[PDB]
C-alpha cells in the first residue's frame, strides 16, 4: 500500500521500478520464516521415517543378539515419544501460523496431506511399541538377570 502512485514534486518521479525491487526482497525475507521447516519438516520426516522402519522389522524370540540392536529403539522410542509430543505443539501451530498470514498454499494439497500421513504412522508406531515394550520386557528381564 506504502508504495503508492507517482507523486509529483516539480519533477515527476515514478517508484513503479523501485515498488516491485522492495516487494522482492520483502518476499524473500517472509520465505525464510515460512520455509524454515520447509526443509526441516522434510528432514524431520525423512529422520521420523528410519524409526518407523525400525519399528517394521518388529519379529518375537529368535536370536538374542537381535533383541541387544532392537532394544535401544524402545529406549529412543520412550525419550522421544515424551519429548517428541512436548515438540508436536508448536511444529502444529507454525504450519498454521503461516497458513494465516500467507495466501498462497505452501506444497498445495501435499503439505495437508502430510500432516495426516505423519498422524497416522505415529498412532501405528506407537501400537507397535506397546506390542515390542511387552515383548521386550519379557525377555529383557531375562536379559536384566
Amino acid at each position: 500500500r506504502i508504495k503508492t502512485p507517482e507523486d509529483i514534486s516539480w519533477l515527476r518521479i515514478n517508484l513503479q521500478p523501485m515498488k516491485t525491487a522492495l516487494d522482492a526482497r520483502v518476499t524473500r525475507w517472509i520465505r525464510v520464516y515460512t520455509d524454515f521447516l520447509v526443509n526441516q519438516f522434510r528432514t524431520t520426516q525423512k529422520n521420523l521415517l528410519d524409526f518407523i522402519e525400525k519399528t517394521k522389522d518388529g519379529i518375537k524370540k529368535n536370536p538374542a543378539d537381535h533383541e541387544n540392536l532392537h532394544d535401544k529403539k524402545l529406549l529412543m522410542s520412550v525419550m522421544k515419544v515424551i519429548s517428541d509430543v512436548k515438540d508436536v505443539e508448536p511444529r502444529r501451530e507454525g504450519i498454521i501460523t503461516r497458513m494465516k498470514e500467507m495466501v498462497t498454499k505452501l506444497k498445495k494439497h501435499n503439505v495437508p496431506i502430510t500432516e495426516k500421513g505423519t498422524d497416522d504412522p505415529l498412532q501405528q508406531i506407537d501400537n507397535a511399541n506397546s506390542n515390542f515394550i511387552e515383548i521386550y520386557g519379557r525377555v529383557f528381564k531375562v536379559k536384566a538377570d
